[PDB]
């Protein structure tokens, strides 16, 4: 019965073991350059289903895990491709789509059956996607993302005063400790915290505004990805976050005929 | 009659001999290095007033300049301080703003009276300073520029040429590198806008948008917000502070 899904990004592996497309019997998260899951409990797989784009040593790290423990077990390693699990891809060149975006699509498509979506990625980048009601995924935006919007001021730009990447930390605490109101600033560390933080929020209400106006539909503005507990708290347009997109559409993959 | 008035940024540094109020007689720019003014055709002038953000390279180099034609010439480094020509700096420490952001704040503030302002400097750094109707200087937002954002993405010129033939309202892009130039030009006009809004919302009236220099036609082009066009904000400035 059962499917283990590995979901690896930049530091953090994520995985869960599923029964079915919808359900998740257990599971858990780990840095692959340290850890080690607690896979010795659980019961053995039928097959895994992998999104990777961590780089090669993640790969045979998770090749190393999955036969310690099930050895020789078979797998697939999840790519974007023309049109899968009632998601059509639009991009030009379908397989240039990253594997981690292209099962997140899959799974905000049966997450939110019958509605419109902007997609909006927490990570090191802030990744924006849009995807039909029909499946149809129309294309993305790509924006850095707050800390490293704070790196590019902080560290690598002569004439703005240094914000190390621990201060920008600092920072950004404090905006969420304000509910992230980012208001014009009186000293330029906290101009260019509230500068990026009204950049990201900007951002995303500017894209879902004009995303309703485009396709003359409501459309869901969900998050997905890191936390970005300032970001969230800063947006003045509804929001629903949910936390495992990648994995859902691992398992809508794995169980599919 | 006459005032030397001296705008050393980043890139280079801008000139002009202002008579009467903020008129110009003349005006011009320079390189850092190697290039001379043509100053030997000018009226002598009564004294020098500077902004300089570049160091002390450009310090020296502007007073070489100064005294190789008018030797001994009074001068005056201009700071940003706690009230000058009817701006008042809202910074907590008010030292700490660029002198060019005062000088740029103060042209503002005598180029539309009354008004509340956001004014925009497109750098490698996009900057935004809040000016209220009163001349209080209330603060700033910053946030790196259009190809600021593209190199920390690991990325140009022609990309951002393509942004301004394209519908800013429907951007998403069906490859990577233009959902990369897209994401970030909306990136800029959202910031723009949003901050816009806020100020129009906390002071419960309209505010101008004020470009202060140049934009990239496709980041003018994608605002919702009509906008004013400056380029001699800190020159101007830098007149009203001469003649005070
Ligand atoms: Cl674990």
């Amino acid at each position: 019965g059962v499917c283990l899904l590995i979901d690896a990004g930049n530091s953090r592996i994520k995985w869960a073991l599923a029964d079915t497309g919808r359900h998740f019997v257990t599971s858990g998260a780990f840095e692959h350059a340290d850890d080690t899951p607690d896979w010795s409990t659980l019961p053995a797989p039928r097959g895994a289903w992998i999104s990777n784009v961590a780089g090669d040593a993640a790969a045979a790290r998770i090749d190393a895990l999955i036969d310690a423990h099930w050895p020789a077990l078979p797998r697939t390693v999840v790519r974007a491709c023309a049109a899968q699990c009632g998601v059509t891809n639009g991009y030009a060149e379908p397989a240039r789509l990253g594997s981690d975006r292209w099962a997140g699509l899959i799974g905000a498509h049966a997450a939110f059956p019958g509605e419109h979506l902007l997609i909006a990625t927490f990570g090191t980048a802030t990744t924006l996607e849009a995807l039909r009601a029909d499946g149809r995924f129309t294309g993305g935006l790509i924006a850095p993302g707050w800390a490293l919007m704070m790196r590019s001021l902080g560290m690598h730009t002569a004439q703005l005063p240094t914000v190390s990447i621990d201060a920008a930390t600092s920072l950004l605490d404090e905006l969420a400790a304000n509910d992230a109101h980012a208001p014009f600033a009186i000293d330029t560390p906290h101009a260019l915290s509230a500068g990026c933080l009204q950049a990201q929020a900007g951002l995303i209400e500017r894209a879902w505004r004009d995303l309703e106006k485009a396709w003359k539909a409501p459309v869901r503005l969900v998050l997905s990805g890191g936390a970005a507990d300032a970001i969230v708290r800063a947006l003045t347009v509804p929001h629903t976050r949910h936390d495992t997109l990648v994995l859902t559409g691992l398992a809508l993959i794995a169980h599919s005929a």
